[PDB]
């Protein structure tokens, strides 16, 4: 079990979410922003163009892995691991 100190809580008032530090919070709320005209029915992914979306959509394929550390999804599991070891990691 982990073992340390913590002052403060950053709560996002979107999805009742917790995050450690500010950073992550603030750039978490990216996803928490409806600009475009052409909203994604499964996430909050928005965007101006027409054909984006519906490539997007495409990627909706039964249930995508969130990485652990960043918000970054992919369709695979065993490539988000590579990717917190790779991005998130730079030794071999
Ligand atoms: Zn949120
Ligand atoms: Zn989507
Ligand atoms: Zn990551």
């Amino acid at each position: 079990g982990s073992s340390g100190s913590s002052g403060k809580i950053f709560t996002c008032e979107y999805c009742n979410k917790v995050f450690k530090f500010k950073h992550s919070l603030q750039a978490h709320l990216r996803i928490h922003t409806n600009e475009k005209p052409y909203k994604c029915p499964q996430c909050s992914y928005a965007s101006a163009i027409k054909a984006n979306l519906n490539v997007h959509l495409r990627k909706h394929t039964g249930e995508k892995f969130a990485c652990d550390y960043c918000s970054f999804t992919c369709l695979s599991k065993g490539h988000l691991k590579v990717h917190i070891e790779r991005v998130h990691k730079k030794i071999k």
